[PDB]
């Protein structure tokens, strides 16, 4: 475990992390992708190697002896807000325990649903909030990795008013 457990958030790519494994925002079928999903096929190809998974859940595969924790969220343009608010809290619970089953003590994990899965709708609280709902019960040091100037003011904002 990490020695004081925290949230911090950085806006750069998530495929120049400095923790000791990644979440991908990765479709269902393991494909290369875009946003996210592609700059980590570039990064860690061998990565994909059997990663297809359902909607709702995590699948990790090792590149070399770094962990890709591939988390499949809800595309908000093919599920009901209802259904797809599950799936969303969903894959993060499976983040959870893949992230406590490895033994890391810092992961870098993105907002799943958020981009292109967003449905065209502002999601940065809802996907944050199921984000800590899962996390906080680990003791992992957690980097979460934007891209948007006000979304990691946002995101700071979230983190330093639960102190
Ligand atoms: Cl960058
Ligand atoms: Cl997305
Ligand atoms: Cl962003």
């Amino acid at each position: 475990g990490a020695m004081a457990p925290s949230y911090r958030v950085k806006r750069m790519d998530i495929a120049k992390n400095d923790e000791e494994c990644v979440v991908n925002a990765a479709n269902p079928r393991g494909l290369p992708g875009d946003g996210v999903c592609k700059a980590v096929y570039k990064k860690w190809p061998e990565s994909f190697k059997n990663s297809a998974t359902p909607v709702g859940t995590a699948k990790t595969v090792m590149c070399g002896t770094y962990p890709v924790i591939h988390a499949v969220g809800p595309n908000f343009s093919n599920y009901t807000e209802s259904e797809g608010d599950r799936e969303l809290a969903a894959a993060y619970r499976e983040v959870a325990k893949e992230v406590t089953r490895l033994g890391v003590n810092s992961v870098a994990i993105p907002l799943l649903s958020t981009g292109v899965y967003s449905g065209g709708k502002d999601r940065l609280t809802q996907s944050l909030n199921h984000l800590f709902t899962a996390m906080d019960s680990t003791d992992a040091d957690v980097v979460i990795y934007c891209r948007d100037k006000e979304w990691e003011k946002k995101i700071s904002e979230a983190i330093q008013m639960r102190t």
